[PDB]
DNA sequence: TGTGTTTGGGAATCCGGTGCCGAGGCCGCTCAATTGGTCGTAGACAGCTCTAGCACCGCTTAAACGCACGTACGCGCTGTCCCCCGC
């Protein structure tokens, strides 16, 4: 499956009000089975695609260091 | 949600009493500083030599300087997790 749902399902499981952190998405999706350590470059990617399809909302810090929300509109 | 002011309350500080022991003074003594004198020599001074420090010049080339260009490291920011702190 592609990481995008990972990430989507991994910050819609912690939903909360400040926003899973790209060290909790680590920790959620290694939780997940996914290797996040040499994938580590394609979840930025992957991230950084899901923020420029909107469907996720950077709530803190500039890109994948940031804090990030599922963009419920 | 955020900036700002206020109060009980522990903790450091001030003040007065008090008492106690060491610092300051006094005395008797002694031994080390002082006086005077002799004598030896350490060094102050003159004087002489020669070396090695300074100033200069010219030439070559290697190093310093300025500048372009790129990337990688420093630094700021965020997050978390845990391990020292206060009691």
């Amino acid at each position: 499956p592609p990481v995008s749902e990972l990430i989507t399902k991994a910050v819609a499981a912690s939903k909360e009000r400040s926003g899973v952190s790209l060290a909790a998405l680590k920790k959620a999706l290694a939780a997940a089975g996914y290797d996040v350590e040499k994938n580590n470059s394609r979840i930025k990617l992957g991230l950084k695609s899901l923020v420029s399809k909107g469907t996720l909302v950077q709530t803190k810090g500039t890109g994948a260091s940031g804090s990030f929300k599922l963009n419920k509109k």
